[PDB]
C-alpha cells in the first residue's frame, strides 16, 4: 500500500475578521516544515472542520498543497463527514486539489452500526485512488470502529492504510497491530505518542506539533529509529502541555497557546467554539513557560 | 412562554429510490395527526437530518406545515447543527416557512463548553421570535448541556422554553425542574416517557409514536391528567417495543418496524446508515407481533 | 424440590420509609448509647424500618462482633413498635453472607438487606447462586442490594427477577444505580417484587413507578421529611411526595459531595446529633470547603432534635 | 528504596472439596520457579482473597514464603482489605512470617476520599519494614488512587515503592513515570504489558503466566534487557490468551484453563465465583490449542 506516516499536524484554521487568514495559514505550514514535520493534516478536527464551509475547506487544502510543493512534506486532507455522499465528495475534491492522502473520521452524530460503517469507508476509498487513514474518535463522533471493521478495511480496499487512535485504549492498539501488523497505526493522542509508537505505530498526527513542531517530529523520529529512551524522554518532558492543551475543548486551548505565542494575530474562533475561561488562559499561558516555543 | 409541548413524533424520512418520497411524508403525518399526536418534529435525529441535503431539510419542514394546517398539531422544526451559523440559518428558514418552534440539536463533534453553548443557542434564539427547544443527547453528540447551562438559557432567552432530554439521567430531570419548574422537560427516551412525565415534564418527542402513535398519545396524556395508573400502565407494556427499536441505532429499528407493517414502501436508508441485520430484523418483526399497530 | 413459581406466593416484605443507620464511634469505639438514641430518634419521625451495618454503617470496617451488636441494638430498640429491623448481612464471600444472615434471623431481626458481592465481580450465574444459598439458609425475608458503583458489578434484571420467582424469601431490590430505565424494566417484567429506591435524590420518581419504599441516607438528618415523602406517595398523592423531593434535592446531592457517609456524619455532627466526627479509616473527615457546603446547605432545612 | 520488580505471577489458590490444595499450591509455585519467574504474589485478587479466610490467607503466604526459599524468588504477598486496621494486620503478618514485601489493593467497596487513601497506606507503610507496593484496579474497587497521592506516598513513606496498575489507562502510567521517574510501575494487565514495559515500567504481576510462566518471564526480561523488538513479539503471540483469560471475570478463565491443562485437578470456585458458561469453557480450551504450556 501507499502510505502517509511519520510526524504529523492537525493544522489549526487561524481565523481574521471572521475569515480564514490566508497569510498566517500559510506561514503556519512553512514553520511547520522548518522543523522536521512530515505532513500536514488541513481541516481535521483541530482545524475547526465542522464550523467551515466547503469554499473554506478547499482554500486550506489547496494553500497546504501550494505551501508544501516542493518539499518532502506530504498533505494529508481532513475529508470525514457524517454523510457518506459529502465524506466521498471531499476525498473527491481533495484529491483533485493535489492532496497526497485523505483523513476521514468515522461519522458523527448518526452512529453508523460497523456494517454501516464499512460500506462508508468503502465507498470513500473506491471514490479516489490516493491512501485514506481511518479516524477513530470516540468521544466526540459517538461510534467506534471496532477492530475487525478496521482490520476488514484495510485488508479489503487498497487505499485504505491505516487508523488514527483518539480512544486512550493501548489495549485495543495491541489488539490492531498484533493481528494485522501491516497497517499504518496512527497516534490521535498526544500524551501517549511514545507507547502508540513504541508499539509499532508509525506516527502521530498532533495537536501539541502546532506550537512545538520541533519537539513532536523529534519524538517520534526517534521512536522510528527504535531509540525508545530518547522518544520516551521527549514524550515525558511533554506530558504536562499534552493535557493542558486539552482542559478545553481543542482546539480552544492549542489555539489559545498559538496566541499566547505571538504565532497568530488574533484570538478567533468560529461559534460554537470561543475564548477558555480566565482560569484555564492562565494554566495554559503557565505551562507554556517551561517550553522552548520556535519562532517563525 | 409561547410552548410547544404534548406527544409528539420524530419523524421518520422515507426514501425513494434515493429521494425523499413526499407523498409518503405527507401521508405518514396525516396518520399520526389522525392518532392524536399534538407536534410533529421534522428532521430530527429519527428523521435523518445529518444526511439529508438543505432543500430536503427545507421540504420536508415545508411538508410538515402545510399537513398540519387547520389542526391543532404543531410543527416542532429540527433545526440544529455542529456550526452556529448554520443553526441560525436553519431557524430563521423554519421560522420564515411557518414552523411553530424549533427543536434544536447541542452541536455535536465539536464539543464546545458550557460558555460556547449558551453563546450558541443565544444567538440561535436571538434570530427568531418562535419557541425553542433545547436538545441534549451526549451519547450521539459528545458534550452535554448542564443544568445550569440549560436553566440560565431558559431564564435569559424568552423563547427558549424547555429541552428535549435524551440523557438516561432521571437525577438530572429532578436536578432541572426542582430549581426551574416552569421550563418544559420534554421526553426523548421513550422507555422512560412515563418516570419523566410523572415528575412533571410536560410531553414527549417519541420514536416509537411513529409505529404506535395512539398510544403514545394515550400515555402523554393520561400523565399531563395526573392518570399515573394509566399512564405507566402503557409505559409498562410498551418496554419491549421500546428497547428493540434501539436494538441498533435509531433509526434503523423504527424504519425496518415501519416498513415491516406496511407503512412505508421500502426499507432504504442514506449511507452510513443501512439495513440492520437478518437476526435483528427477525427480532423487530416478532416484537412487532405484540402490539397493535394502527394503519392509514 | 426447587421450582419457578414462587412469584405470586406468599411474600413476607418489608417496605415503607426506612433509614440506612449511621454508625457512631467514640474513641473509635461503636457509640452504643448513641447508637440507640438515634434510633430512638428515627422511630419517633415516622420511619417504617431501620437498616442497621449497611453501606451507611460503614459495614466494611466494623468487626463482625460490632456488626452483631449493631443489630442487637436495633432489634432492642424497635421492639414494641411497628418499626422493622432490615439488617445488612452482605459479603463479598457467600459463606460469610450466609452466617450473617443466620445470625440476624436468630437474633431477632425481621429481614436482611444483602448487597451484591464486592471486589471479586461474579458472573450473573454465581450472583445466582450466592442469593440462592443465602435465602435458603433463613426463613426471613431477603432484599437484593444492587449499588455498581460501589461492588464491581450489577444483578442484572434478569437475574433479580430470576431470584424472584425461584426462592421464597427473596422479595425486592435496593437500587442505587441511577437507571430509571431499569427500575421501569424490573417492575414492567415483575410488577410483584418490591423495588427500594437507594438513591435518595431520586425516590419520588422510583415510588412514583410503583416502587414501594426507600432506604435513606437523608432520612438520617431528616427523618420526618423523608417519611412523609414516602407515606404521600404510597397514597398516591403525588404532588406532595414531589414537593418533598424537589425541596430535598439540595441536601440529598450535597450527602454525596464526598463518598457517603462522610457527608452525612459531618452533617449529624453540624446538627448536634453525634458528639464527635470520628470515622473508621480509610474513611475521614470532608476537606474543609465541604465541610463548609454542608454546612451551608443544612440552614434551609429544620431538623428535628431527640 | 528496597524493590521488588521484574515477572511475578498472582497465584491462584486450588481447592479440594471445599479446601486450599496445599500441596497442589506449593507445587504450583515450584512450576512457577522453574520457569523463570522473579516473584510470586500468594491470596492477590486472582487467588480469591476476598473468599479465604484469614487463616487460610496466612498458610497460603507461608506456602509462598517456604516453596521460595533457596531460591531468587521473592514473595509479594497480598495484603490489602477495605479496612485499614485489617490491611495493617495482614502486612504485619506478612512481615512477621517472612515475606520479601506486600501488594495492598486500594480499599475497595466503601470508596475512600484521596486523603483517606494516604492515611490508610501511611498506616501499612508505617507498620512494617518492608518494601509495599500499592495497587490500583478501580474496575473492581470503586475508587482509584490519583497520580498525585501515589506520588505523595512513594515520597513520603520509605517503604512504599510503586503500584501496580491494572485500570487500562496509559494515559496515567506516562503520568505517573513523567512526574516521579523513580517509582516501580508494575502492570496488573496481561495483554498490555509489553505497553507498560516499554514506558518505563518494571515488571508485571500477571494473571497470564499462571498458564504461560515461561512466556511472561521471557517478555518481561527482553523488555528489562531493553530488547523491545523480542518482548513485543511475545506479547503480541499472547494476546489472544491475555484477552481470553478474562471472557468472565478473573480467576475464572484462569482456573479453567489450569484445569484443561491438567494443572490443577478439579475446576473448583468458592462462591460467589463459580465454574463459566459452557460457551466460554470452550472458547477457552480452543485458545489453548495455540500455545505451548509447561507441565511440571
Ligand atoms: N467540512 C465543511 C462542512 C461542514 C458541514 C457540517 N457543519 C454540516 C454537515 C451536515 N451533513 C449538514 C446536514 C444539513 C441538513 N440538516 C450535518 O449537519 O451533519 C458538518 O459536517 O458538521
Ligand atoms: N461487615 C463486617 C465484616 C467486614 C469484613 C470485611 N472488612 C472483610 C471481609 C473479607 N471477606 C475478608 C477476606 C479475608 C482474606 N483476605 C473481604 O475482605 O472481602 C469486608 O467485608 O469488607
Ligand atoms: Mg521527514
Ligand atoms: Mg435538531
Ligand atoms: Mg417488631
Ligand atoms: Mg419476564
Ligand atoms: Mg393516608
Ligand atoms: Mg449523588
Amino acid at each position: 500500500k501507499n502510505i502517509i506516516i511519520g510526524a504529523m499536524t492537525a493544522l489549526i484554521t487561524p481565523f481574521k475578521n471572521g475569515k480564514v487568514d490566508e497569510q498566517s495559514y500559510a506561514r503556519l505550514i512553512k514553520r511547520q516544515i522548518e522543523n522536521g514535520i512530515d505532513a500536514v493534516v488541513p481541516v481535521g478536527t483541530t482545524g475547526e472542520s465542522a464550523t467551515l464551509t466547503h469554499e473554506e475547506h478547499r482554500t486550506c487544502i489547496e494553500i497546504a498543497v501550494e505551501t508544501c510543493k516542493g518539499t518532502k512534506v506530504k498533505v494529508l486532507a481532513g475529508a470525514g463527514s457524517a454523510a457518506t455522499h459529502e465524506a466521498v465528495g471531499l476525498a473527491k475534491f481533495a484529491k483533485e486539489h493535489g492532496a497526497d492522502g485523505i483523513l476521514s473520521v468515522a461519522p458523527y452524530y448518526n452512529k453508523p452500526t460497523q456494517q454501516g460503517l464499512y460500506e462508508h469507508y468503502k465507498a470513500i476509498a473506491q471514490s479516489v485512488d490516493i491512501p485514506v487513514l481511518l479516524y477513530n474518535v470516540p468521544g466526540r463522533t459517538g461510534c467506534e470502529i471496532s477492530t475487525d471493521t478496521i482490520i476488514k478495511l484495510f485488508r479489503d480496499c487498497e487505499n485504505i492504510y491505516g487508523v488514527k487512535e483518539a480512544s486512550g485504549n493501548i489495549d485495543k492498539c495491541v489488539d490492531l497491530l498484533a493481528h494485522e501488523p501491516r497497517m499504518m497505526l496512527i497516534s490521535g493522542e498526544d500524551a501517549i505518542n511514545y507507547p502508540i509508537l513504541s508499539n509499532g505505530g508509525k506516527g502521530v498526527i498532533s495537536v501539541t506539533s502546532n506550537l512545538l513542531p520541533d519537539m513532536i517530529s523529534a519524538l517520534t523520529h526517534f521512536a522510528l529509529d527504535e531509540n525508545y529512551k530518547e522518544a520516551k524522554k521527549i514524550n515525558d518532558e511533554l506530558y504536562n502541555i499534552n493535557k493542558i492543551l486539552f482542559c478545553e475543548s481543542n482546539p480552544i486551548p492549542i489555539k489559545t497557546a498559538m496566541y499566547l505565542a505571538g504565532l497568530i494575530e488574533s484570538l478567533e474562533f468560529r461559534l460554537p467554539l470561543c475564548s477558555p475561561s480566565k482560569e484555564n488562559f492562565a494554566k495554559i499561558e503557565e505551562v507554556m513557560k517551561k517550553y522552548k516555543i520556535k519562532g517563525f
